């Protein structure tokens, strides 16, 4: 689990969004595994606006932060799951590292702020749903 809090927005993995997220829906995209909902309290997370390919992510299944090199946002095939059928997930970045199902929502950060959140795993790999293109989060 895990989310980003920026201004009056809450950003979560779409497959883990609650009833409250859907009742206060701002934007959702199944192909990116993202959903944004509105909040009453203000958020202070800073979103990175960059093309960084190195950063640090939080891995709940290890209670550790790990530094990683990650790929550029792209369309990557994601095997079927209880949440989605087999499909290409867009805006996804991969890194070599640990990720098991309950790790989704862990934040990835570079020197400029929040890059995205854990969205895929297995095979000694970790996938992050990029959020740096969502310029409307800051305004
Ligand atoms: C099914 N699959 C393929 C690669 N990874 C997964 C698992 C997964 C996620 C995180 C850690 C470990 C495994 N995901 C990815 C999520 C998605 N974005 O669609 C849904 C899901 O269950
Ligand atoms: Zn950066």
């Amino acid at each position: 689990s895990g989310a980003i809090y920026v201004g009056n927005y809450r950003v979560v993995n779409r497959h883990l969004a609650t009833h409250n997220d859907w009742a206060n829906l701002v934007w959702e995209d199944s192909s990116r595994d993202l959903l944004v909902s509105s909040t009453t309290a203000q958020g202070c997370d800073t979103i990175a606006r960059c093309d960084c390919q190195t950063g640090v992510y939080y891995c709940s299944s290890r209670r550790k932060h790990y530094p990683v090199s990650f790929s550029k946002p792209s369309l990557i095939f994601v095997e079927a799951s209880e949440y989605y059928p087999a499909r290409y997930q867009s805006h996804l970045m991969l890194a070599v590292g640990h990720s098991e199902p309950g790790d989704c929502g862990g934040i990835l950060r570079c020197q400029h702020g929040v890059v995205g959140i854990v969205s895929t795993g297995g095979n000694g790999l970790v996938g992050f749903a990029d959020v740096r293109d969502l310029l409307w989060l800051d305004e």
